[PDB]
């Protein structure tokens, strides 16, 4: 019951952010949960976490607990982390699964491809089938050295969602296959997922709050320049890849929305060294205690302020004709794509 | 707006649990709160707690704070624990009331039968009546050595709800009158009340999670066998009585539902000894640290899992034709009775 | 969809409190939030906090974060505490602002009259105006030595809301201009704002819970007598001023409702001495540890009790014909005024 014009933010030069209801309303969220996050490829991890047989990880997004597991046969698969019998969760955290997944409730065992191996007493229950009593899968794809899932089984590949992205990311960082997760920050954030994307898409505050060109592509954008290149990739719907100068490491921001005003964030820092140099250990500390706190306070305060009847519905996107670094035109592009799911 | 067929689970051999909405929906809960828990006899305590004049207890169920009190005249009564003047609560916890109940707000005093004794300045207020300014009662019955309340004042007795139960319980345990509460575990549990009953009604997991026959009766069931007999009584709507081998003590599980995904549980352990033997003190510790944690984790994980779009609506009730101990047919009987309130 | 007769409580001699829904319902609250608190003068502070240039305070009411600030030019102003750019909050707590208000996000600066002074890069954004990019004001008035705001910009003055109040308050306390805030108690209270007003409007319990005449006026009442006079002012919608015997100090109760069952309360204690006498420091301790706890427990227990189906809808307002100190007739007057917004 809450819609937007199609030309919304099509012209970045004269554009305003969403009406406030799109940042706060439970009905806008449930629509986006089904129309966007249930039908789009969602990035969940770098490939290093899932590189070896029996390696698995677990993730929560839009209230779906997901397990991604590298099979004994080295095939990467993803399932809903819920037992098909009576609904117990199957696995927790991350690590190396064993050769079978045993449900902690009634001890049904599944192969690592989801196949029900043994369900106790099953051959004496009437009208039971081993198949169709399997763990329920969803699509998974390795792309650009990262791992994407999709809850729509008719989905086509990541490349159809992010045309050109993988080729450009490999041109930004040539050692992505060699990266290892050196630190992760988990934060449940009281801000709508679109508020967090807004913050990322702009460099109006890189100096008053923390050689610059922001170019839009098909469902992704890139913030590029020289500082020694630096890259900042935003990709639909909300995963950000940073390649700081030197191009030898990455940080990735994963957004796992929970509800209209809550978002789970993973802030991952990837280096190529197993043992960190002191420069890297110090850099992790600067990210945890300085940089990321400043960013989270910003979106939290903004989430509070925009509910106020004193915030007049929308806010002005500060685009300049020359598209300088402090131009907010990236926001306009993102909100235009979002408007397309609200016609 | 969420209904069920009448033959739902009438045939245990080919049966599935409820659609997931009945375990999660606030509208299913409010309907069950009024149609089931406001019109059924609810077990709240063993008779020992209320055996002496002025003994009282307090209980919370479906958001109703109840007081049960043995009158000075030795008559057992139950009232809503709310002052009829402006709504302050009257009593807290349990113990021995005094000869009058004095409201902590404006100090109206009531006899232990709810009769307003003194309301300050009342004879100068126009159109006031002492009677019809009393504490508001509800039905209470002592049955099977336990205490049952009912919020429907037109209710008939417990026996019409649980035909045969008291006779069978006395055949399971002959010293019920002599039992004393040796320990109580209070836990607010993030699981729908029907999930907790499901867990109790099955012995599919007594070995992989913690001479067996489960027979259904009129609104109650019994899990029976030899291990020296052992008994497990489920009674409508959700109170469970355990009589472990030796038949000399009992544990009782009381379920006081709060909302669609929350249930208050009392786990009571009753012995006949005032001073416990070391075997009993150790047994209380095994129940608190081992047994009950395992049970609560099970239902909590199940409550989370069944919301997942990966849990395909319902789950298969694993009944075998021979009705062995690991047969889940008890669940089918319970869900059939519940379906009867959702036509 | 929840209304009241107009003669509701017009006759204090035969009157009952509201039906329970008006104390609990989110729909009754949202209506009162817009019809009452968005259109009425709301008291927020004593004038001493805002007496000097650049002095400011912040307040939360009905989910609106407000800033009141004495301009460099000594003019008192109030604004919504939200940046007009993208919605960050501007200021926090209380104290002395600087000559400009700099938004912590993108560093737009505002004059202390809300005027946008500098918005970085603004002259290169198309169709931008400095004016109409200002902080959004609301009405503020100094009245009776206290500070009132109003969110309706077409409002007339406080005097039209509280006719006679300021003249009577100055007759109760002659040194209001000289008062200094000696202590504040902040408590988020789980009780509807109308429950807290009910508690204040009565002296049925001044003796069983903690020369007396309660006279009603236009939107305010006064509890008066000798104990050496004492005064107790209630004013619409919910601010209470106490002038204890000796008339040399005041306590003020501010009610900032949050939702149907939550109210933020400030309990302010004002003396004329900058350095407190031991009698005053002890009196602050008696208020914090004894008096106010008793009052907050009362309304919290009442909020719980009135939801119970055992509380029969309404409660009797105990008015006597002679209108003695323990007469509850003040409540009737307040609820009659409230009924006028629920026709
Ligand atoms: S819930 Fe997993 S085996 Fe029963
Ligand atoms: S609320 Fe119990 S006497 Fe007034
Ligand atoms: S939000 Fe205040 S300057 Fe951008």
């Amino acid at each position: 019951v809450e819609k937007l014009p199609e030309d919304f933010c099509a012209n970045p030069d004269v554009a305003w952010t969403f009406p406030k209801v799109f940042y706060t309303s439970s009905q806008v969220f449930e629509h986006e949960k089904e129309a966007i996050f249930a039908k789009s490829w969602i990035c969940v991890a770098h490939g290093s976490e899932l590189a070896q047989p029996n390696d698995y990880i677990t993730r929560k997004v839009i209230g779906e607990n997901i397990v991604i597991i590298r099979g004994k046969d080295s095939v990467l698969r993803a399932f809903y982390n819920v037992c098909p019998h009576r609904g117990h969760e199957l696995l927790s955290g991350s690590g190396k699964a064993k050769n079978v997944i045993t449900c902690p409730y009634h001890a049904w065992t599944f192969k690592l491809d989801g196949s029900l191996a043994l369900a106790r007493n099953c051959d004496h229950v009437e009208s039971f089938d081993k198949e169709n009593s399997s763990m329920v899968p969803l699509k998974v794809e390795e792309y650009a050295g990262f791992v994407f899932i999709n809850m729509d089984e008719n989905a086509t590949c990541v490349e159809d969602q992010l045309p050109g992205f993988a080729e450009r990311l490999n041109q930004a960082c040539g050692v992505i296959k060699d990266l290892k997760l050196a630190a992760r920050f988990v934060t449940e954030t009281p801000a709508n997922w679109k508020v967090i994307v807004d913050n990322y898409m702009e460099c109006y505050h890189c100096g008053p709050a923390h050689k610059y060109w922001h170019t839009t592509h098909q469902n992704w954008t890139l913030q590029y320049g020289f500082a020694p290149e630096f890259h900042g990739f935003w990709t639909w719907p909300c995963t950000m890849f940073n390649v700081p100068p030197g191009s030898n490491f990455m940080t990735v921001i994963y957004e796992f929305p929970v509800d209209a005003e809550t978002t789970l964030q993973h802030y991952d820092i990837y280096f190529t060294n197993e043992e960190l140099t002191q420069d890297q250990k110090d850099l992790i500390e600067w990210y945890r205690n300085v940089f990321r706190p400043e960013d989270l306070n910003l979106v939290e305060s903004v989430q509070r302020g925009l509910k106020s009847r004193g915030y007049r519905g929308q806010g002005r996107i500060m685009t300049d004709k020359q598209r300088s670094g402090i131009s907010e035109h990236g926001i306009a592009y993102f909100q235009h794509l979002v408007a397309q799911y609200h016609q």
